[PDB]
């Protein structure tokens, strides 16, 4: 009965890059993808957790969103965080794919982190978990 | 290997009124409780999957957060949503606590939908699941 914490969301520029980026680099898989208008409503789950909390890849069209997105880059803040068992192999991984990294992995004491631009207008924290 | 989707985000405006809400209205738990600089680093996790995707309930004292929460709520546009069994049960059981509902509960076809004011800036969405 109780509510459950199912999905999350990220603002993303355009879907179609972020459905390319966000599977083609990062390792998610897609969950749902239904047209809703003229966008999608477009899921994406960890292949370690397929029926798990689903990341929803929304268009940034309304009005106060990019203003926010922009706000967050320029001062170095994440939109979301994911985690890893292995951050440094991880980094490696990404960087070899062509991502970029912001911050690099860095001991920042209970956890390491790294940041990578999603190339759709946000950052993106790894965590070591 | 494979990054997981382990937390997600609201930001409120008073944290302690936030875990009394989250905690004593919507039945979440308190997972993480830890003090960082003036605020806390404070998520909660469903019952259903305490050692699931975490909500981190945190300050929206960064300058461009208000703003965007405001944005939000004019538009009716809920910052999260939450799946439940059963919403009919769940409006019933959250009114009877005293949460205002600026929605209740409406067929939108594949899912079952309402929306409730989190007293924290947030307009929060139940999806029948």
């Amino acid at each position: 009965n109780a509510m459950r914490i199912h999905l999350t969301n990220v603002f993303v520029d355009d879907q179609a890059k972020a459905e390319s980026f966000y599977t083609g680099k990062l390792g998610f898989l897609v969950k749902a993808d239904v047209p809703v208008g003229a966008d999608r409503w477009l899921t994406v789950v960890s292949p370690e957790a397929p029926d798990g909390t689903q990341l929803l890849l929304e268009p940034s069209s309304h009005a106060a969103v990019t203003p926010f997105k922009e706000a967050l880059v320029a001062d170095g803040i994440p939109a979301a965080s994911f985690a890893v068992d292995d951050i440094a192999a991880e980094y490696e991984r990404l960087s070899a794919l062509g991502v970029r990294f912001t911050q690099e992995p860095t001991d920042m004491g209970p956890v390491v982190t790294a940041i990578l631009d999603d190339t759709c207008g946000n950052l993106i924290q790894l965590m070591q978990i």
